[PDB]
């Protein structure tokens, strides 16, 4: 019987991490069901759903610790256990950078019980002094009846922080 | 006298993690420069570049440990790519099999390409005997390597019966 495991890997970035990881799993006949990997600022992070014909993940954990010495690695059984009215939405924010934008946008999302599925932010200083552009792109999930009140709350953020925010349902 | 710090957070996914993190940073007057998240199977991972007028990350680390009990957190000081470096979108699609990711990544690592973004998925057909594999990635390497990378990836297309596209980013 095939079982699913969730594996997290984090450490300092270098060439060949994904390869070493993949080689190790292939070696133990584990299959990658899905993966998401993010690298930034010299760090590496990846989450993988791994299938194995085995009851626990001790083999996965050991194989990966051997292949990726120094890396922070965890392996656990995949979860058993949202509202059928949950929908996903693409969220985009752009405007002048400031200390409070990220906290302000995410406060709205947290308060309305939205889960963040994907997120990236960047800042791009202008060619001239005194301006840094902030961009955020995100996928979030919440019950669709809350859409209008989320939008209304995000409009306050737009006003207070001078940003443009778009929220569009994924179809 | 503001310096950059790279911060890594990993733990169980739940509502409010990014908010709890960003409030903690705002409270110590630290600014988010950029961030990337991964979320899958109930696990959460995020890397953030943070600006702070500090010589070390002790305040960042402490503030985050307090804001995010149970999470694995690391903070350190952070810092060029060549004129001829280009980024490329790499896409792979075909019947799933155990060796595809290892084969593709073997090529990239042997050629010294950096993987910047990567995601894979498998999509079982409604009927037995078929599962589609898809991979999307952004990679970077010096453009003179392009043809040898493509040639090497063509051997992977042959071995695994997958379609591989590699296109320079605009």
């Amino acid at each position: 019987e095939t079982q699913s495991f969730v594996v997290s890997v984090a450490g300092s970035d270098r060439v060949g991490i994904v390869h070493d990881f993949s080689w190790a799993l292939k070696n133990i006949s584990a299959n990658v069901e899905s993966s998401r990997m993010a690298c930034l600022g010299g760090d590496f992070a990846m989450i993988v759903l791994v299938s194995l014909n085995a009851k626990d993940g001790k083999l996965i954990q050991s194989a990966l610790e051997s292949a990726l010495p120094g890396f922070q690695i965890s392996t656990r059984r995949a979860s058993s256990v949202v509202s059928p009215d949950t929908r996903e939405y693409e969220l985009y924010v752009e405007g002048p950078d400031s200390e409070g934008i990220v906290e302000a946008v995410t406060a709205v999302l947290a308060k309305k019980g939205a889960n963040i599925v994907e997120l990236e932010t960047e800042t791009l200083p202008a060619p001239f002094a005194g301006f840094t552009l902030f961009r955020m792109g995100s996928r979030v999930a919440f019950p669709f009846p809350l859409y209008q009140e989320v939008v209304t709350a995000l409009s306050r953020v737009e006003e207070e922080f001078g940003v443009d925010i778009d929220l569009e349902e994924v179809v």
